[PDB]
DNA sequence: CGCGAGTCGCG
């Protein structure tokens, strides 16, 4: 199992599809040393280094969090029904009306389109919202998308940026 | 008419 970590008062929810299953194993999010999350957001701005999944608790430091739509690991993200994404999304709704984060972000196109029930979505910043929380899609950082690290960061980054203090 | 559903080839 892969606790979340959440608190109130931070500016951005990280959200995956489930984990992986290097990730189940070790307890921590993004622990396969082959998915770019931890390199991405250091170098999109949220972090002063590149944290180890083990340091995964001191996001919070950082006012950020970490969360995933399903529980059940897997190896691939589209292992995971509609049905388990969509009852996913109802219960982040939840977790996001209880800790109010600035913004919620989904990491996969895809899996915010099945858990909020929205077609069409383009990358970036979406009209919904949850409250006084804003919600963005932004590109999985599986090694798995053809994504570019390059890009990956730049999605991320405008993200930071859009979060002024 | 519209609408809501039913893999491949890419670094």
């Amino acid at each position: 199992m892969v606790e979340d970590i959440l608190a109130p008062g931070l500016r951005v929810v990280f959200c995956g599809i489930n984990p992986g299953l290097s990730s189940a194993g070790t307890g921590f999010p993004f622990a396969h040393p082959a998915n770019r999350f931890w390199k991405v957001i250091y170098q999109a701005g949220f972090t002063d280094r590149q944290l180890k999944p083990q340091e995964a608790q001191h996001l919070l430091d950082y006012r950020c969090g970490v969360t995933k739509l399903v529980d059940r690991p897997t190896v691939q993200a589209n292992e995971v029904s509609k049905q388990e994404l969509h009852a996913g999304g109802r219960k982040l709704i939840e977790k996001i009306e209880d800790y109010q984060p600035q913004a919620l972000a989904i990491l996969g196109k895809q899996a915010y389109e099945q858990g909020f029930s929205q077609r069409g979505a383009q990358w970036g910043k979406q009209t919904l919202t949850i409250g006084s929380t804003q919600i963005w899609v932004l590109p999985n950082p599986s090694g798995l998308s053809r994504v570019s690290l390059e890009k990956l960061v730049e999605a991320y980054r405008e993200l930071d940026q859009a979060l002024v203090v």
